[PDB]
């Protein structure tokens, strides 16, 4: 379960944020570990699409290569907070799962300048137990955290030192995919 209440940066740029770029998961930090996906890769697009705001993700697990690419719409609840229902799709945007009640995400960009964020998620699927999970993202897919990000961690209340990372992965990404995923 997630336990929680991520607060939204102060002054959040919404249209700076959700510009139809890509964000790329350089580390992360999920609270409820198991056994995992210690080795993991994720990227995201963001921006407003025939004025909807929504999200486009890409997960690839580099070792099982398990690969999942999702769309949704998203929900305001506060300024850089938001509620997504997903659907799973191809990388066309095909539908191979429908949105379904009980199949959303909650998101808040704790942190964002132009080319980092850091973010909190939290997960909900069907019967699956999940944590809250937090994200370091960067612009540039092999960029090294830098001193406002970590900055922002800490501030957090949380320790980057246990962040893993995703940069030994050898993740390639479809960014062409993410980013006409935004409209569908
Ligand atoms: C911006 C960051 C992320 C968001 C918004 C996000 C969102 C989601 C969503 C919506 C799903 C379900 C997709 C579906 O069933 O169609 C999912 C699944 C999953 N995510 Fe993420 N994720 C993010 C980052 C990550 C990262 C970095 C990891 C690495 C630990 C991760 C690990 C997983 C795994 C292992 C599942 C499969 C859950 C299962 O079905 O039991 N995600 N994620
Ligand atoms: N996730």
């Amino acid at each position: 379960a997630c336990t929680k209440n991520a607060i939204a940066q102060t002054g959040f740029n919404k249209d700076k944020y959700f510009n139809g770029d890509v964000w790329y998961v350089t580390d992360y930090l999920d609270l409820e570990p198991d056994d995992v996906p210690k080795r993991y890769c994720a990227a995201l697009a963001a921006g407003t699409a025939s004025g909807k705001l929504k999200e486009a993700l890409y997960h690839y697990d580099p070792k099982t290569q398990d690969t999942f690419y999702d769309v949704s719409e998203l929900q305001v609840e506060s300024l850089g907070k938001y509620t997504a229902n997903f659907k799973k799709v191809d990388k066309n945007g095909n539908v191979k799962v429908a949105v379904t009640a009980g199949n959303y995400y909650t998101f808040t960009v704790m942190y964002a300048d132009d080319s980092s964020a850091l973010i909190h998620t939290c997960l909900h699927k069907g019967n699956k137990d999940l944590g809250d999970l937090y994200a370091v993202l960067n612009r540039n897919k092999d960029a090294a955290a830098g001193d406002k990000v970590k900055s922002a961690v800490s501030a957090a209340t949380l320790e980057f030192s246990k962040f893993i990372s995703t940069k030994e992965n050898n993740c390639a990404y479809d960014n062409d995919s993410l980013k006409s995923l935004l409209t569908k």
